[PDB]
């Protein structure tokens, strides 16, 4: 089995609510994270400390775990500075999972109608 991540709802979340990651076919022995994070430039990721949960990628390395997200969401800058609020309305929010060493899975894009 290859490493994947079921994610939803990934649209119709409003402010306020809950959505499920999911991670299947992950290194099979490396704690991965799982939250709502955002790229609004080459190297800029605002993630929002809401949906910041984490688990290891087991036999295969499935991770299901839900979280709150929303349109804005503090722009948790990876570099010690915040990048401000960071409204989903204007940028693409991606609910995926990632490693300690440089990345991991992709994320999914979510809408907020
Ligand atoms: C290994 N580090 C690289 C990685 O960093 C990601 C990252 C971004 C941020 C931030 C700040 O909130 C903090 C802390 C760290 O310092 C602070 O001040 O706050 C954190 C963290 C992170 C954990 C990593 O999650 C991920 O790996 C990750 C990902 O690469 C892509 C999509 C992800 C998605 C969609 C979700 C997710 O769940 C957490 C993780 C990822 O990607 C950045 C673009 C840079 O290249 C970093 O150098």
């Amino acid at each position: 089995a290859a490493p994947t991540a079921t994610v939803t709802p990934s649209s119709g979340l409003s402010d306020g609510t809950v959505v499920k990651v999911a991670g299947a076919g992950l290194q099979a022995g490396t704690a991965y994270d799982v939250g709502q994070c955002a790229w609004v430039d080459t190297g800029v990721l605002a993630c929002n400390p809401a949906d910041f949960s984490s688990v290891t990628a087991d036999a295969n390395g499935s991770a299901s775990t839900s979280l709150t997200v929303r349109r804005s969401f503090e722009g948790f800058l990876f570099d010690g500075t915040r990048w401000g609020t960071v409204d989903c309305t204007t940028a693409a929010c991606q609910v995926g999972l990632s490693d300690a060493a440089g990345n991991g899975p992709e994320g999914v894009a979510i809408s907020f109608n």
